[PDB]
């Protein structure tokens, strides 16, 4: 990816050697239409990595509802129901589950092993049976809900309660859906990215009339800044995606997980 | 796309522009890219704008069939845990969610229903959605009527019947704020206006860059015209996200999906 | 709209630029572009901005409108659905909601809302929401009114009382809503500040223009002015969604489609 | 305004920039006009940025008045409704809204409310809430203190009760973002890198633009400081939305219309 | 600190001015149009960057607000429907004052020992430092004050639900908080900003020299001034939990809430 700052360096170079054997063709080209030209790229940019960003926080806020809604549903479950302690392993093992099986849905790994650890046999093979775990699982935490209504330890005011908090995961899990079958674009937020390449690649052959050989320093320098804002955007375009960072997810399911583990005095030890 | 209309056209006049540079000064007229980059300047700022309108509203289009997928599937859910053997009921409610969802694909296409209406749901009811000017709504006020039938015969309480009440509301939420996506487009005065000023500008840019480039103005002024005009789309395809087109909203796909969705939570 | 006026003005300007451009010489003006690039795109900015902002308020309005037909279909809905055989009661809050709809429309658009409220309601209780200094709210707490009719004897629970009382509140958000947009403005340093600003920089600009487009001067400076003319203006009816523009909202339209989705 | 005396000030430094302009070269100093095109393009898209979230805080300020006048007329529109017949709960507790709205508004504007108390309360409660430190909050507190009683005495519910409690949490949400926006302030140095940064700009931009436009110096400085320094002062006030000033809210007029509201749905 | 680097601009344009006639010995050319455009689109950068960074200050001041108003409303619900039951009343009160200062600890990575000792007893600050998230494990103590108070029959599940929203809002204050502390702004966003900042206000000299000659340190500094502040300013509200100027007074808004609970249950310090 530093590639293309070199790569056409040594179209700067060639600009030169190119600037050389030259008027007697019609060619000309001056800074102030790669100015404007630039400018316009640099707006576009602008917005564009705004939106990205907007996605980027729109995920890291559906996560960040994920340990909330954990937290208050196992809280809830411990000021309520103080001795369902069965109840509560069995419940804080889907949530988990539905953590893991999430960031395995969203990045098109496989939940097989997370789930194989944390929940029984039966479950694991009718969640995977399904093409449609995570809600398999919402759903079986809301049969482990019911049980405790059904029983009469839940009236259904704080069987409400409860229910509010696996609709509050249910929206997470639609709104990270809608968010990986995104970006809306159809592959033209591509479309700018060769616009900008082309702009980059084109600059020092527009610069070099008057830069002359300090042409590759200036227009590395705003290839790498224009360059550099673009791939910015499109990390940020795709928060689940296949070129994307392990670190969110991952410490946001151990998170979670280690929060209702300590919450459920399964944690700690001994 | 229809992109290369703009590209060869401007190519074009990048070429009258080559061949009648030299009739600038005997009529005068003489030009600077400097009142034109001021001008396509506002221009980019302009049509930035305006693609945060249309964005922000194709997103809101996705949001809201997003809404949909997620209302359905928690009213599903509360009715499994809360009534786990009315399941003549379930597929009862099942349908008429599945109904909702394809009639209101169907509305914001403008297509019959009554098919998928006769497919899911006994005609008497097909009859009564199709007798409202508001089918889709009265397909809420049905299943409305099945949770009501529920609550009457005393299987659920007033909270129960509420929290699935509120399912219902979050589905009438969506239903209207498509039909207000619909009906009310971003005001297309902003298309209007940046559409003439960006054409004007695109046809008058050879001519705004003639005397400088020479031999490299159809490749320059293409660039840059290609740059605004690519850039102009983005509302062409982020204003129809209930449309047919391949970039706008898949709303058959999405439907399948609840549809599938909401049958693998009910065995079937 | 007058645009074209002040487009002909600019072009007016124009020619006297062209006209007068080398007696700059005999005058001791000299006028290049550059700082009217800069001013000129600073002005962009803060028209992008404004416009921007207008938009919002477009859009919230919009909303608004969109709560109001949704609140009153869930509201009759729920009606319905709890109390199926109580049409009496359905076609007095169904005539509440429709009059509350028109009543919001009349009062944002600053008109007399009497004709309709007669229209849809008895003359006794249109002369007791008239007597009110405001309306809508009144007949919000006519329809509240139905409702606690509802509750006190035994046919609606507290539960789904407050289910009702919720849309209701729901209408409530979205009347203070468009009484905040519609009372209180975008405060008048608006075009306060973009009226010159926007059209002395397109008057003064062709003195600029001349220098270098000559002859052919006054068509860019239409452009621009065109442009920046434009969307000023494009602010112009967004600010006042409730406006009788035709940008703005048509709330009679809306009107009718939430009365015939509530008469049907 | 006052910003006038800062326009004569940028004429006074324009006829310098004149008079000295061919010291220029005489005294080692050139200055052409790109860099101050540049900075000045810079600083007005800052300033673009600033005034934006100055107008953001105005209309949060708005929205959050709103809300109260939202609040207080459902709540009063709830007594009567579930307690048609309890003209005394509805008395005291429209007292109480009318004193919450005049306290909020005298605690922003930083004034002493004891007036608007006194002609709204009974003065041994007035006494109390003077008291505290925090006296909206404290009328909240009693207003509640109403509800819970009437909950207490069984003429409410829980479920009713809970209906307006969440009236009150409306209320409350809107003391504590009002408090935010008064004490928390906004980032100031927004406000020290704009003003000196513009002011800097405007008294040197004519020493940059004596050079190409000579006499017409003057004009162009003056117009541009005009333009940078109205949209700088158009900020002014809406960073400080509760403010005295001209163009702030008319919290006055928003109290007493909300008194005029809660008296007109109780009849008087 | 920013004077540092001022100066250090001021210097880099002295080097441009008192010397540089080297690349018209050397054939190297430098004007200012190019920076122009360079400098432009940095701007625009900075701007949209900087509005992020005041949005998530906003945020984080919006969620401490939050934590007032879910503690207040809180404190209010739990005196209007439970007047008698005042031990409650103080000991869930110490639990939402624990919580707001643990909090604090946390956004700050402090011990909170001393604060947690000074408000509750050492059995449950033993209970609460043993948690990963200690404030998670307030709520939690609270929680269970209101469901002890909930299976004595001294709240029923509805006005019992009516106070656990309090606390759902509050576990959404705190997860919003973490959010806005784990969540940094991407890196890659001041890699390349402040760095392209810096490089291109110390480079900006050796274009404007050209044409300004011996006026290029004072409009260099000037430039660097604007964006440098503009940066900085950023870099601020990025981090609004830190002890920098610009940044949130966690300490002011911790005994705020403190006094403010206190004056709810008729209790002085
Ligand atoms: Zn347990
Ligand atoms: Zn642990
Ligand atoms: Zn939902
Ligand atoms: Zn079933
Ligand atoms: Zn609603
Ligand atoms: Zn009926
Ligand atoms: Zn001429
Ligand atoms: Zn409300
Ligand atoms: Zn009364
Ligand atoms: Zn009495
Ligand atoms: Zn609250
Ligand atoms: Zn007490
Ligand atoms: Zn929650």
């Amino acid at each position: 990816i530093i590639f293309r700052l070199l790569l056409n360096v040594l179209m700067s170079i060639i600009a030169i050697i190119s600037y050389q054997w030259y008027e007697q063709l019609g060619i000309h080209l001056t800074v102030a239409p790669f100015s404007l030209l630039g400018i316009a790229i640099a707006i576009f940019l602008g917005f564009r990595n705004s939106a990205s960003y907007s996605r980027f926080v729109e995920a890291r806020n559906l996560w960040g509802t994920v340990l909330i809604a954990e937290r208050t549903l196992v809280r809830q479950l411990r000021n309520i129901l103080p001795a369902e302690h069965d109840a509560h392993r069995r419940i804080v093992s889907y949530l988990v589950a539905f953590s893991w099986s999430l960031k395995h849905q969203l990045r098109k790994t496989d939940p097989t092993a997370d789930l194989r650890r944390l929940l029984p046999e039966e479950r694991v093979t009718e969640i995977l049976a399904s093409s449609m775990p995570t809600n398999r699982i919402l759903l079986l935490a809301g049969n482990e809900i019911g049980q405790l209504r059904e029983a009469g330890k839940l009236s259904d005011t704080t069987y409400g309660l409860m229910d509010n908090k696996l609709d509050e995961l249910a929206h997470v899990l639609g709104g990270c859906e809608r968010l990986a079958t995104t970006p809306v674009p159809f592959a033209y937020t591509l479309i700018l990215q060769r616009t900008v390449y082309l702009f980059c690649t084109l600059l020092p052959f527009a610069l070099v009339g008057d830069l002359h050989y300090m042409t590759p320093f200036v227009s590395v320098f705003i290839s790498y800044t224009f360059l550099s804002w673009d791939s910015l955007a499109e990390e940020l375009e795709d928060p689940f995606g296949t070129a994307a960072n392990d670190l969110p997810l991952n410490a946001m399911c151990n998170t979670i997980e280690r929060n209702l583990l300590d919450m459920t005095g399964q944690h700690p030890l001994p």
